[PDB]
């Protein structure tokens, strides 16, 4: 780093005060209007799914690894149910990082169908909007390619020649997989995120979730927001509900999306139940799922070493 | 990481063999056709410029830091010339990482104008194509905004309200800055990259630069490729030359773009001169520039700590 930069900082006061003042005069009032304290709490099984992935640009191509885990938790305990993950190589390309992540999302969502029915609720890591992905051109696709979607053939989608088509087929797969989850599990799926760009509530330069963390402290929940978006088409008139909750005094606020109509009572029931498997304001089942699938710097080191050995072993003219 | 995933890898032979053969049967022949050995080498001043940056999503916004450095090097030595860098905060946004990087590119290119004339050649880190950026909508811009471009007012461009306009104004600034560099320094600018997606040469699934690293060992250079792309308009009929060179037996291949026509003799002169400030196949002036501007994990830690103190000190209601 440049020594000059850091000395100089020890300039930015202009932006700090601006943002502070703007925020104070924009919505110190409306926050408390739109927040509901819920301080009292009150046996219920959660299956949590999260995923991890990475890809490193190399000469043989983009060497990647994806993994997802389902985790069952209650009062009595947490244990892993399933693990699902592949290591592999993609050919060089502009959407390689995005294909890797979509492939990861694929495994998560498919574990939601595998083990979802083993609990009362399913906790996914990430928002409904983000898991669904953007709109996809359904016209570059032949009859055969649409089937891969229907039959949930990952090995097949991966085997595609073209790059744009692979990213796009994987996007479709995820939309079809969300759709199955929604129809099988109705309001029992909770899509939870620590981060969000939503402004439905306050309509400011900053996101709502940040607004609530600045101007409320106590355990609670926000005004409910009602949002909209083959079988995929049955997801076009899905209306869902968003709220923001803090499960524990002084801790982070999270976003929850639940497909269906939901009321105060349901929200308080969902908070009370989540609080029983939560640590420091967040559901342990998820934190665990997340921690297990993460690829440490060390994990990455191991993987590359392995792959580079199988190169140097199989191929003789390789440097 | 999921134990299962790594056990399993200790599957992928399918892809490793497939790639290997394809590559062997695609161009083990054409490589040597298109590679020129140049094993013999033969006082010349290089100014290198590189840049570093980062931004961390936080509640106050995206806290970022950019920095660029010019470095003068020859036979006798290397020393830093200028350092140029800012710390700041952006409002939350979808193009915040891109604005940060474009802001970084701005400082690099402006140091190329500052200190470029102090050397015989100027080494930039990165390709011509990438530094120029994509095409920009010149119609959302008023007269006032186009002037900020013309006067090189970073403080002004940063102060804009709207996000799409800021990214787009910064893109323009870079195009205008490259354009000044090209006209003041003609073929004296060498745009060097370790990575590239070019396929002009071999037209394969893998990039050319990877093809040459696999199938040649010795110091040399490739067939020359001739490519195309207010003052920016004077950059639309810029034709430039690309070649790939390895400066040192057994080492990496780099891409060089130089604006102008260039021949074998020039290429061999440029290799010979670069070899004299190069270590293990790469020009030390750049490596140094790059190392100095890099933001270590530790650098990032310090910066955040500082910023978070200036919040908690200035703002009282801040958590
Ligand atoms: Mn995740
Ligand atoms: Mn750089």
């Amino acid at each position: 780093m440049i020594r000059k930069i850091y000395d100089k900082l020890v300039e930015i006061k202009n932006q700090i005060y601006n943002i502070a003042n703007y925020l104070k005069q924009e919505i110190q009032d409306k926050v408390n209007e739109y927040w509901n304290e819920y301080v009292i709490n009150h046996t219920c099984k959660f299956v949590a799914i999260d995923g991890g992935s990475f890809g490193r640009p190399m000469r043989i191509g983009i060497v990647y690894a994806v993994g997802a885990e389902s985790v069952i938790g209650d009062n009595k305990g947490v244990k892993t149910l399933s693990e699902d993950g592949q290591i592999g190589i993609f050919k060089p390309g502009n959407d390689a990082q995005e294909r890797i992540s979509l492939l990861m999302e694929a495994l998560e969502l498919s574990l939601a169908l595998r083990d979802g029915s083993k609990g009362d609720y399913i906790l996914m890591d990430g928002s409904l909007s983000k898991k669904i992905g953007n709109k996809v051109d359904i016209q570059q696709f032949s009859d055969e390619e649409l089937k891969l979607i229907r039959n949930v053939d990952l090995n097949g989608i991966i085997s595609i020649k073209d790059e744009r088509k692979m990213r796009d087929l994987l996007m479709l797969l995820n939309q079809f997989l969300v759709s199955k989850i929604i129809e099988e599990y109705d309001g029992n799926v909770l899509w939870i995120s620590k981060v969000s760009r939503g402004r439905d509530l306050f309509g400011t330069d900053y996101p709502d979730i940040t607004v609530l963390e600045l101007f409320t402290e106590k355990r609670g929940f926000s005004k409910l927001i009602i949002k909209n978006i083959p079988e995929i088409e049955v997801l076009r008139k899905m209306e869902y509900t968003t709220f923001y909750t803090r499960l524990d005094n002084g801790k982070r606020v999270i976003r929850v999306d639940i497909v269906g109509r939901v009321d105060e009572k349901i929200v308080k029931e969902i908070m009370d139940r989540l609080s029983g498997v939560s640590i420091k304001g967040y559901p342990f089942p998820l934190l665990k799922a997340h921690m297990d699938v993460r690829f440490s710097a060390m994990d990455r080191e191991k993987i590359i070493k392995l792959v580079g050995s199988k190169l140097h072993k199989d191929i003789e003219w390789w440097p």
